[PDB]
RNA sequence: AUCCUUAUGCACGGGAAAUACGCAUAUCAGUGAGGAUUCGUCCGAGAUUGUGUUUUUGCUGGUUGAAAUUAUAAA
């Protein structure tokens, strides 16, 4: 309640089961959300699980909007804007992500060049990038908020277990944190695209119910050793 | 109040069939449709036309393949 921009929480709640349909459904939902947003002049972030996912998502987005309307994302006349784009498009953008950037729905992830990543970060800040597909780096690191924040999916793979776990509350909260800009905009759009069964669990997490539970059992021994060494 | 008959409506349940099942600004039709016949008579409700699907509508599930793919980060 004491937050600068109040966070409008939202869940999709996917009913589908099989992964080929489910994914499609999720994509559709995302598109719908994006459509709802961009018409209001809303700059938007789409979190995903993995690095490889992001680019594909971006590609999908590109193929969907061009059928209906290319114009709403590049609306400006672009005499100076175009020039700017030219300047900051084909410098060192290697990963075949340059096309995405050109389109105007780019991405930032661990596995994009330090220069490239920086550019991506600033291509929002300067005031041009509409949509931003993202891994969970941005939430952890960078302060840059972006009105609409969609979290695509539940199942992250952790090598800790060696299994597809649900999105952990501590990360989800962090992700949600970046939203409507405290300085400029009034409020924030927070969306979770998810499986319907795990929403019941997620709702509680969203209300900040699950506390700080200690994980000192793994890191105890080393600490103890260090202490001993210290004398 | 108890038991039954008929029709219907809603359903459990069990079957068969979809070569069937509709629809119509149509034409006609118990003031006769279409049929029987031992030829005396008898049954009595659709027919014509047009047309929409019709080896099938709607949904689910699996195996598969398809190639099915794993977050960040400090020392």
């Amino acid at each position: 309640s004491f937050r600068p921009c109040p966070l409008s929480q939202q869940f999709c709640g996917i009913k589908e089961r099989n992964s080929l349909k489910k994914l499609k459904a999720m994509n559709d939902a995302c598109y719908e959300k994006v459509l709802e947003s961009i018409n209001e002049g809303n700059q938007i972030i789409v979190f995903v699980h993995s690095r490889k996912e992001t680019s594909r998502t971006a590609t999908w987005l590109k193929n969907k909007f061009a059928e209906e309307n290319i114009t709403h994302k590049l609306t400006k006349n672009d005499a100076g804007s175009k020039q700017i784009l030219k300047t900051e498009a084909a410098n060192v953008l290697d990963p075949s992500l340059r096309k995405l950037i050109e389109s105007g729905i780019g991405t930032h992830h661990a596995g994009l060049t330090r220069s490239d990543r920086s550019l991506s970060e600033d291509l929002f800040a300067d005031g041009l990038l509409q949509v931003l597909v993202c891994t969970a780096t941005l939430a952890w690191g960078v302060n840059l908020p972006a009105h609409t924040v969609i979290i695509k999916g539940t199942d992250v793979y952790s090598p800790e277990k060696g299994s597809w776990e649900q999105l952990s509350p501590q990360d989800v909260l962090q992700m949600l944190g970046r939203a409507g800009r405290p300085r400029y905009d009034t409020f924030g759009e927070g969306i979770i695209i998810t499986d319907q069964s795990n929403v019941q669990y997620y709702l509680s997490v969203l209300n900040q119910q699950l506390p700080i539970e200690s994980q000192f059992v793994s890191k105890l021994v080393d600490n103890l050793n260090a202490e001993v060494v210290a004398g």
